[PDB]
């Protein structure tokens, strides 16, 4: 894309500086450092500032590009990422890797309603690398896995519903943290909403890291 298109999330938070809530490990990429959960809640946020840009270009292209590697725990059920009301009243928006039902869960709150639809067949948590390719644009979500499998979802409301424009003053985004007792369980590596470019571009430079 052009300015500010990509945005690499354990960066932005400063996590790899600050010793608290996780251990820094080997992943998949040999030039970036992995995190293994430890205690989310001591992870820091992505700072507002930062997340305003973000939210501001999921509005702009009306959908994002989510990477992740992940090597999570078999049969737990962890949060990817969330965006959390400041005033702990509840979340916005999260991902789901969904170790209890095999699937990838996408949740969206958006005028007092909860709306939550799971990409089926999506079995991420095998205590092994995964790497994945999560497309959502308007309403629709499209999930690659490795380079392998394709799997895909039809959302309640277009994903920009949520991303408002003053979104950072009244909500954060958190890393490997959310719901009740869904803290992410293993590892994450290259957690990176990227935008103006295709899955298809990903996929052959073999963005299934």
């Amino acid at each position: 894309g052009g300015d500010n298109s990509v945005f690499d999330i354990f960066e932005l938070t400063g996590a790899a500086r600050k010793g608290s809530g996780r251990r820094l490990v080997k992943g998949p990429d040999p030039s970036s450092p992995a995190f293994r959960i430890e205690d989310a809640n001591l992870i820091p946020p992505v700072p507002d500032d930062k997340f305003q840009d973000l939210v501001d270009a999921v509005r702009t292209e009306k959908g994002f590009l989510l990477l992740a590697s992940l090597r999570q725990m078999k049969k737990t059920r962890g949060t990817l990422l969330a965006l959390e009301r400041k005033d702990h009243s509840g979340q916005v928006f999260s991902v789901v890797s969904n170790g209890k039902a095999g699937t990838l869960d996408l949740s969206l709150t958006v005028q007092g309603k909860q709306h939550v639809v799971s990409v089926e067949e999506a079995l991420l948590a095998t205590g092994q690398w995964k790497s994945i390719t999560l497309f959502v644009q308007e309403d629709r979500a499209q999930l690659y896995i490795d380079c392998e499998k394709m799997e895909n979802a039809e959302l309640d409301v277009p994903i920009q519903s949520v991303f408002t424009r003053d979104l950072a003053s009244i909500a954060r985004l958190r890393i490997a943290k959310g719901g009740v007792n869904d803290n992410f369980q293993g590892v994450l590596q290259n957690v990176r909403f990227v935008f103006g470019t295709t899955p298809e571009d990903i996929l052959r430079n073999k963005g299934c890291s």
